């Protein structure tokens, strides 16, 4: 019986099971996917020891991407720009390769919801690890992107690291240039212009508030915005993905998302 986990700390929380076991029926892929607490020490030896086992691939999530990265053997240029990996897979010759799946499954929802037009004006509100997991894929999907952080000096090394990909302007977080967005994206945990907000068009929160409105989408909310997703389509793409690179066939990752929804609800 192949094996895939999940690896973070926490983990009791993570969905990925849930969402990899479906995308495994749904193909009729034999394999099982389970959750594993990695110590926030000796997370490296474990993840070395379950692939030793045997294991043939796994998720990363906090907080533990950037070491998962640093672990692998080869890595592709979305996991290089990232510097940071979602997804390991052991090859067949025993390397191990890292990949990030964060950014093209938020492409790929985004194209669910018929959000990625070709030349979008996008406002990312953060310059964290997540951002820098997704602004390959989106650069790479032509999105010109205003790029604000609480801290600048995060704002402007992303914005320089991405400059070759794409159109990405860095700006202090007092200074988002007004105007409509055709989309917000909302990658921090944790304070920007209301006044930018009402401008904009759709509204997407990379957070998934389990069975609730995440702090990001309830104030888009409270100002009469409707046009608004949370990220639970960018947890299942990226899954799907994931799955991909795992397994060699593509799910069909609306079935299963619509599924998961069905599910959750
Ligand atoms: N109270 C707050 N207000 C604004 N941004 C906050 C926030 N708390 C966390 N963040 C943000 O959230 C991002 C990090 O979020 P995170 O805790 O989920 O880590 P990561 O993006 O690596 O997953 C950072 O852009 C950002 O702030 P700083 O770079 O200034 O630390």
């Amino acid at each position: 019986m192949d094996l895939y986990a999940v690896w973070g700390n926490p983990i009791a929380q993570s969905k990925s099971p849930l969402i990899q076991n479906k995308l495994a029926a749904q193909t009729h892929q034999t394999m099982e996917y389970i959750a594993k607490l990695g110590d926030l020490d000796a997370f490296e030896q474990q993840l070395l020891a379950f692939f030793e086992e045997g294991a043939k691939g796994c998720n990363i999530t906090s907080p533990f991407k950037e070491r998962a990265y640093q672990l692998a053997d080869e890595y592709s240029q979305r996991a290089k720009l990232a510097e940071a990996c979602n997804t390991l897979k052991k090859l067949d010759d025993g390397k191990l390769y890292a990949d990030n799946t964060d950014g093209i499954g938020l492409v790929t929802d985004l194209q669910r919801l018929n959000w990625l037009r070709p030349n979008q004006h996008v406002l990312i509100l953060g310059a964290g690890g997540a951002t820098k997991g997704v602004l390959l894929p989106l650069l790479q999907a032509q999105q010109n992107i205003v790029l604000a952080n609480r801290t600048f000096s995060k704002t402007k090394e992303l914005a320089e690291r991405f400059q070759p990909y794409g159109n990405i302007q860095a700006v202090s977080m007092d200074s988002i240039p007004l105007q409509t967005y055709d989309l917000v994206i909302n990658a921090t945990s944790a304070s920007v212009d209301a006044e930018i907000l009402k401008l904009g068009s759709a509204f997407y929160d990379m957070q998934y508030a389990k069975g609730t409105d995440t702090p990001f989408i309830a104030l888009c909310k409270s100002l009469g915005l409707t046009n608004v997703s949370d990220g639970f389509g960018m947890l299942v793409a990226q899954a799907a993905h994931s799955f991909h690179l795992w397994r060699g066939v593509m799910p069909d990752f609306v079935s299963v998302y619509e599924q998961l929804k069905k599910a959750m609800l």
